[PDB]
């Protein structure tokens, strides 16, 4: 059931912004590890005396990396005279965020029809304001409300190239890397209490709960009208045999925040081949692969969707598979992206639900909790 | 002239430590960009609840990258019960350093015969103490005095594997990258006033001034007894036509600090081939190359040291060449390593002064100031 209750018109995920101590090194690491090209910049070379911001793209996926300069460079500015290209940026907020949480997502940005309206309607319906609507070069409007922890939900709307004040990156510095990643599928938050977090976010967005089908979590998913914006939220379950890794997240992150970004690939086999080639030469590492019993058990579960060779290809790459009532999911998870056991990345490709593919086809992999345990005990043998 | 006036026995450069906001991403970027292997770690997985520290090595060159965890992880510890492997580390100092300066060098570490003696003699001769001598596992002693700005000169001495509490990195995570870099040749600081900085450092070390042979700087070089530890220092020259980039450094860095690290290569052609292949895929960028007139003029200057093809190879890679009375220098410079126009890297190889090669053979390239200007005006033509 989908009541289509959005309180304002939402389009798609637009970008994800990381707050960094040094944007250059994080962006260069992520570019090589994920196959994303350098697409836009706003920094000293474009007249921005406030923050360094670098944009990576792969298909429609947009990762923004931002770090503050010395405040002394902009000490004479006021907001009316700012050289910052992102008017919501604040040196103190950024330093406090990074000192508190380490490297992580500050903003989950969605494109909307009218960011000013989205902001006003959100706040009228309980959203905590974070940055008011600001019109950039009479062309783009940006606004921000609190999502959870120190993560903001950012609204961007365009009258008609990322943001005014950003410059497209010279061809020489823009190597055309591409490992097949094409868009953000979903963005997941960890909170201490799922109930109040859901009530808050669904309260100000009108997002509805997305249909689903001992491991230390309870989760639910909020979705926009066409279910293309997907915001799962997890809470820890206490007193379990193994300590909840949602709780470990909350401790190491100093509270609620973004747990993982799931990136859709148009060819998850190619994406994982390319990412795994680079794991130990600057890229990303992956979680340990499931035992062979897991891939033996895939025959019974998805033998009508994947051939033997395609299943063997999943085994070679450590890819997980899940299925719900409408579709099939291929997924795999990275180790944490930085020093802390907090944020990680999921790579996903979905099979089925063709009408374009409908959002969330195959679910989010909750069936793999039981299938992994069963596989581990069976391989124990 | 070399008076050999060291006040304590100094051996070689031992390591350089960067203070980071996220050590993982900087280390992975540097590893790929410079061809350095992951060699040791001290972090949550080794029982360190205080800081994440990752060691990269190439030959004898050792780069350490360190970032603080949440203080809450170690809030019950005191110094007698610390789980930090580097006892001089302090969360507040590290966060303050990185917020003030951005990514940069905190420690220039030299191996000495007796770090406790080196510390005591240094302080008795004017050194400002930063961290007292601490004996680690009855095997290594570490001590720190202020060098310039917030950079410390770190003394390490071994009774007899980086530091106790560090673990060697698993083979799978340790890809054997190598682009030919073999050791730290020299480490250069920028200060507002060269005179007082030289008097201070030479005062507490006994290091002597190293023999040399409009551009915005005055510089001098301090050297140990065998001139293998080399510490140049620059000050800005004001009122020049082009603003001194020493002064730009001081402004963007919020004061004095480490300007560049010069890394000796055993094959600078191979090093530059490998680094330039990776510039736009996560590695380091290089300064713009000199005009062809510069390489035409190399015939007269070093035609007795390099063949035509070797000179042409220099031109293909943008390598600079200088010569003093004893030897010849090949050098090239990266663009800044991070967001701020502050720290950069030099790659160097020296030709001559064979007895082993004596330290500083060929100088530091000061002749390239005039040779570059002349080349630029001649190519203007
Ligand atoms: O989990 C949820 C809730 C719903 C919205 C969401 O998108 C997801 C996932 O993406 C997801 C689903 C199933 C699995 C999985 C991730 N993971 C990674 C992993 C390890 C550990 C823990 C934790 F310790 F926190 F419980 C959670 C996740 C696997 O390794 C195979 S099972
Ligand atoms: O400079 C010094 C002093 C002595 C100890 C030292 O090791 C060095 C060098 O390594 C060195 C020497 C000559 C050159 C050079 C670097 N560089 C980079 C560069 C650009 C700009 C400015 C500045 F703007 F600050 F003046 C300084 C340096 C070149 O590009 C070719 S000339
Ligand atoms: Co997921
Ligand atoms: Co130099």
């Amino acid at each position: 059931k989908n009541p289509k209750s959005d309180k304002f018109k939402v389009k798609r995920f637009h970008h994800i912004e990381f707050w960094c101590g040094d944007a250059t090194n994080v962006a260069r690491r992520f570019s090589w590890g994920l196959g994303m090209r350098f697409s836009a910049k706003s920094d000293l070379s474009t007249g921005n005396m406030v923050h360094a911001s670098y944009l990576l793209t792969s298909g429609d996926l947009r990762f923004l990396f931002t770090a503050p300069y010395s405040p002394s460079l902009s000490a004479g500015e006021i907001k009316p005279t700012t050289t910052a290209s992102i008017p919501s940026f604040d040196h103190g907020s950024c330093r406090s965020f990074f000192s508190s949480h380490g490297l992580g997502v500050r903003a989950v940005a969605i494109e909307v029809e009218d960011a000013e309206s989205a902001f006003s309607i959100s706040v009228a319906n309980g959203a905590i304001p974070s940055s008011p609507p600001i019109v950039l070069n009479e062309a783009v409007t940006i606004a921000e409300v609190k999502l959870y922890g120190d993560v903001v939900l950012r609204y961007v709307s365009y009258k008609a190239e990322f943001l005014p004040g950003f410059e497209r990156v010279e061809d020489a510095s823009s190597f055309p890397l591409d490992y097949g990643i094409r868009r953000l599928d979903h963005a997941v938050g960890n909170v201490p209490e799922l109930g109040p977090a859901l009530t808050y976010v669904a309260g100000f967005t009108g997002f509805h709960q997305f249909a689903e089908f001992e491991s230390g979590l309870n989760s639910a998913v909020l979705a926009s009208n066409d279910e293309m914006v997907l915001l799962p939220i997890n809470e820890p379950v206490h007193g379990t045999k193994r300590k909840s890794q949602i709780q470990t997240y909350l401790e190491h992150n100093e509270g609620a925040g973004l747990q993982h970004l799931a990136l859709m690939s148009e060819d998850i086999f190619r994406t994982l081949r390319e990412m795994r080639k680079r794991s130990s030469i600057g890229g990303f590492d992956f979680m340990p692969s499931p035992p062979p019993t897991y891939y033996q058990n895939l025959k019974k579960r998805v033998g009508d969707v994947l051939s033997d060779d395609q299943i063997k290809e999943c085994e070679e790459l450590g890819i997980l598979v899940d299925r719900d009532d409408q579709g099939t999911l291929l997924q795999i998870f990275t180790k944490p992206l930085g020093d802390r056991p907090t944020i990680f990345i999921e790579i996903i490709q979905r099979v089925g639900c063709m009408m374009y593919q409908s959002g969330g086809c195959g679910g989010f992999g909750k069936g793999n909790f039981s299938e992994l345990f069963k596989s581990i005990e069976e391989y124990e043998k």
